């Protein structure tokens, strides 16, 4: 019963389309993505195995006395998060994994989990993320992996208790995880202690990331000043951080105040590791990352070429070719950078019905105004499509500017970011100003995440809430101040394995559980929705988002051995239920599939009929026209009387009641034309 | 009679499609572009002011003398040359001309002739380019005007005589193009020189170009030294150019060879201006620049926001924010910026059809590797669609890297990369390998531009003919060595200005003349076609692609005050002649249009008849199947006897000859199912 | 089941088979504009036949070595493919 819920997957998506929400109508391309050749053998060594030698202390004095830029590859998170929804499977980056473990060695880590890969993996994709994290941790060994951590939001969009976060940091580690960059959204200083103290007891390195926002080579904006930077890096090396980060994740930082920046972290902390997180949203990305490679930075982010660009990171063989010859040569072979963008190329063409460049062509500076980020713009398209609003994004931008003055100047990354997105996506779909919508804030229904947050479930921004609108907002709603992680009570996450096991299967583990505790709701339909079709994790891109065609025999291998070589050979028409049935040639003999089609429904209204048992119950004898009424709704009539007269093709007759009674109500207007033993008088 | 052709052309475009060749067929966008708010009076003063007041010398020495970096747009000519295949008309720049006049005052100059943009001009687009310039000169008048003239190319693929190139540029000057950059593509030095006197003796800026390719900072390649870019400098200082041009167009500079470039011609000619002009393929354009800015240049190239990126220029944007507060400063407003962009992201959505982002989506580092030029990539990806090799296009690259090498090192710049791509073309359509096609030199039919260029038709290359080649494929063909310009002899233009005022009208102006003197086939068919469908300059780019949808009335002004509301009503089916009739709503009356439609013919074949005027040519006397034949084909029978027998539904016949004769041929073989009055023998 | 009605449609113009040397065939499409030789007659290696011209590109036919010219295979402006023979020797 294996191949069967596969079939009714294939057939499911011929029939009906497929279950995704498709944004963009489009298809995958017929060309199949190129994969370039691996030598055959063990992989050379990396920094994984100095890691593994001498712990992250020595990682990070290796990653310190090193000779040159070094690069980590953001191609497998980020790239695909802020171009393609977050949409890309475990099936084309298990493809290329390989060739990333023969020829990319010198790579300071790579970014393959965290962010919005956990809700996209359960959510639109069928794929649990542990899942994905242990086939790229068998297929690349030699480079040490990384992932991105929210502050006490761990994967999800809200504070967890400290239990939970502390338990995902220990499984994370446990799969295969050993970088840990750990951020805050209002740079809100003891979650950020309370996230690196989870992730470095459980045995990883940590990577205290400062978002960055404004500019601090412009002394007109105080309020995120660069001694504000200063002193939020100072408390973060004072709490045990092996290497810090700078996180641009709007694309904000210019090369003046790159230089401006790492040289005051350089001359502060002259022994600690700095890394470098941007996008190339303003298009001045790899001019950044040389600024802050001469002024003293350690390791950059890029992706493959093709999958970089417009809101992703800057391209790997331009800060390869950029540093050709330099004392910053980071001495990767521009070749293989060349095999790995075709690949990247050739796999990117599987996902046009999520691509950026459906809608954005190119680069935009208007992101020093609104100051989106990349992998939300991409994911704010999607959700602003989902909701009505898709051809309204201009406006779903200027409200994000509106909603970000109107909330006091929040600093936007993934948690606030989703808050100002939710209330500009509120305030386009009701018409508001900002001004407007303050004047009526005591009336208006904002979403949940903006009054969750107005409460300060998430932490508290830089100088207080909006007190005005936090005053008008919240009527009497319970404003938890302080910590949010240190109020609320620890999940009993045995309760919740309790839970599980009784609902679907024993082969619930606590990476199940963990998947549960961050999306409870999420998880449950997964769940279902596995059981109902199966381990859909194994087919192409072009089989999953669309289904086969007919006449083209394809190859699917579920698991090891057990291989299906399937054929498509007609779909019939509808059924009495409205059911299509789909005919396959499985293995080379003849199987059916019945799919429930999903618009043939929800099309029947006439008038009603005019029944027998009641005498009172007076209803035409014969079809035709009503052409006048004799009685006055309200009276009662004797029998034989006339009330109605209906005529036909050469054909009048008069309508005579069978006893007595009163009427009700004319039941018929003036020239309906009704059928035959249609009511006329209730009586 | 001027409605009629308009409308034979929208109904041609409607029932036929689009007389233009269509890469990539998709449709334009329902959006139309967003033409800003522009303040109605006279625009800003420029640098066309000190210009047109004290000369090219004082504008070079203003140019000279400006703290801070100038930029100039390149969005009207090599933006949508690299990107569009050159295809945007003159409709979509006059509506963003004026805010450009208005809100861009301090521009160095606008690129918005030469190039490709006359042969597609004429061409595809059915413009005259001198009626582009014409207009967008009475629509910015504040900004210099800036055209790309090669050697002895002028706007050509071929060395042309003095005469004719020293007419262009007085022409040229007379319209209204002030700069006027000169380069060579084997930068041989006295084409430059030719080209430089043409444009300076007309009295325009002269801008000396010299082609960029290698790297400086790489000291293994040694063809391309520094040393030789630093002598064809100073010969071209020495020659009395006014700014000095650094053309790198494939996007191959890189910041340290910036630096070294730049400030060798700062500290070897410290007061003469320098112009850096490069592409953003390898992705590191805006980088390059910056270096280029704090080295010492004073203008480099950008593009608008939404119409730069992969082939194209630098970002405009980018190069605003990059150097703001720096000693370098724009003082540009990146409001201004914000709306020019998003002007051409609604204008360049109109290009569906033409647009580079089908195929790429992101840059390419392999540049570093085939050092294909931008508008080369898009007009030769379109090329290689119109020749059957639209699926092999990275073999036309790979094949590009081999015709390179063979043909011996070439720098690749219009048409010497015209003549690399011809033979990449070959190569691909035959096969061949470089050592596989050398060895069968002698054998083989290279395209015209490949033998022409070993004859020596465009000049001499450094270092010389690859002589083994140019002895295997030249047998006797003359080697016109030398320079090609002072050898052939000067075109008689009056004697062609005759032959064109005798063929179309006597509106024949020397512009016209020009055309047909570089392109006389294209501005043949070209006035042809401008003869049958008039001028089709002033419709919008979805009315000129496309044509008008059915029931949705659209507004056509076609010259001043005349106006046309035409609604488009039905379509018929086809008439005997195969052609349909269309109906239209001409300012609210009824017309009528009939299109020769372009594929319901050429579909008939039979067998023939038997001609009864002969008593020699025997026929089936009624329809059937041959069953027999009783005939040797070559003998001679006599009248009665039996020849062949047919058959039908329950009815049998035998086939008598009325009279005697030689049977030559049996025109029958067996069991044919013919018809009735089908000849069976030949007698 | 077979159907009945599905077949007998295909008609083109034939290659340029590439085992002869006497078999001289479009190295490029496009459409034959002149032809430069008289069918009947023999022509020398080198010596230009046929012209052809495509998108921006035109190109001359030249013989691989000598021989009679048979039959001048192709009529003029008849846009022809790759690989298809135009003359035969
Ligand atoms: C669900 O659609 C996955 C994306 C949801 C929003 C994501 S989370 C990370 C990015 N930041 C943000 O505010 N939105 C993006
Ligand atoms: C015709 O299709 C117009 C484009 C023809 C080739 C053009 S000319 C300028 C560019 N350089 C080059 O070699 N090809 C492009």
């Amino acid at each position: 019963n294996r191949a069967q819920k596969l079939l009714h997957y294939l057939g499911h998506v011929m029939v009906n389309g497929p279950t995704t929400p498709i944004p963009v109508k489009a298809s995958p391309s017929p060309t199949d993505p190129v994969v370039p050749a691996v030598p055959i053998g063990p992989p050379p060594a990396g920094f994984r195995d100095i890691l593994l030698r001498e712990g992250p202390e020595g990682f990070a004095r290796a990653v310190r006395n090193h000779p040159g830029l070094l690069l980590m590859d953001t191609t497998f998170r980020d790239a695909h998060q802020s171009l393609l929804a977050t949409r890309v499977r475990t099936h084309d980056l298990k493809k290329i994994a390989p060739y990333v473990a023969h020829n990319f060695s010198k790579l300071f880590s790579m970014e393959n989990w965290g962010g919005a890969t956990f809700d996209v993996a359960m959510r639109f994709l069928y794929e649990c993320p542990w899942r994905r994290l242990q086939e790229l941790r068998e297929l690349i060994p030699n480079i040490p992996f990384q992932m991105l951590l929210r502050g006490a939001n761990a994967v999800g969009y809200t504070n967890y208790p400290d239990n939970v976060v502390f338990k995902f940091c220990e499984v994370a580690k446990e799969n295969g995880m050993d970088v840990f960059r750990v951020f805050d959204s209002l740079n809100y200083l003891p979650n950020m202690l309370l996230g690196m103290e989870a992730a470095g007891s459980a045995g990883g390195v940590v990577e205290a990331a400062i978002s960055y926002t404004g500019d601090v080579a412009d002394p007109s904006r105080t309020k995120y000043s660069l001694q504000y930077y200063m002193g939020l890096a100072e408390e973060l090396v004072r709490a045990g951080t092996h290497i810090l980060c700078i996180k641009d994740m709007a694309g904000l930082l210019k090369p003046t105040a790159c230089t401006m920046l790492v040289s005051s972290l350089r001359d502060r902390f002259p022994d600690l590791p700095l890394h470098i997180h941007t996008h190339d949203t303003s298009g001045a990305g790899v001019a950044a990352m040389l600024a802050c490679a001469q002024a003293g930075a350690d390791v950059v982010d890029v992706a493959a070429d093709s999958m970089s660009g417009m809101t992703s990171q800057p391209s790997m063989g331009a800060l390869v070719a950029c540093t050709r010859g330099t004392p910053l040569d980071t001495e990767v072979p521009m070749e293989r950078v060349f095999d790995y963008s075709e690949y990247w190329e050739g796999a990117r063409g599987l996902y046009a019905a999520f691509d950026c460049t459906a809608t954005m062509k190119s680069g935009n500076s208007d992101v020093y105004e609104n100051e989106i980020p990349g992998g939300q713009y991409t994911n704010l398209h999607f959700q602003a499509h989902s909701m009505g609003l898709g051809s309204k994004f201009k406006e779903v931008k200027k409200a994000y500017v509106e909603a970000n003055q109107m909330l006091g100047d929040l600093i936007k990354v993934t948690p606030s970011s989703k808050i100002v997105g939710d209330l500009a996506q509120f305030m386009v779909q009701n018409g508001l100003s900002r001004a407007e919508a303050e004047a009526q804030a005591e009336e208006l229904s904002f979403p949940r995440s903006v009054v969750e947050f107005l409460q300060g479930y998430i932490g508290v921004p830089h100088g207080g809430f909006p007190e005005p609108f936090r005053s008008k907002v919240l009527k009497d709603l319970p404003r938890v101040e302080g910590r949010p992680g240190a109020s609320l009570p620890p999940l009993d996450l045995q309760a919740l394995e309790k839970e599980l096991v009784d609902r679907h299967g024993e082969e619930v583990t606590p990476e199940d559980v963990l998947s549960a505790a961050m999306y409870p709701d999420v998880f449950a339909h997964f769940k279902d929705f596995t059981a109902t079709f199966g381990p859909l994790d194994s087919l192409n891109t072009r089989l999953f988002l669309q289904g086969p065609k007919i006449a083209e025999e394809f190859e699917v291998e579920l698991e090891r051995g057990k291989t299906l070589h399937i054929k498509a050979l007609a779909v019939s028409d509808l059924n009495r239920a409205g059911q299509r049935q789909v005919f396959f040639e499985l293995n080379g003999q003849l199987r059916s599939i019945l799919v429930k089609d999903t618009q043939a429904m929800k099309e029947m209204h006439f008038h009603p009929k005019a029944l027998k048992d009641v005498k009172g119950q007076i209803g035409a004898p014969m079809p035709g026209k009503v052409i006048d009424i004799k009685v006055v709704a309200g009276a009662k009539v004797a029998k034989g009387q006339p009330l109605c007269v209906l005529s036909a093709m050469k054909m009048e007759t008069v309508v005579t009641s069978p006893m007595e009674g009163t009427v009700r109500k004319v039941h018929v207007t003036k020239d309906m034309t009704l059928e035959g033993d249609d009511l006329i008088l209730e009586i």
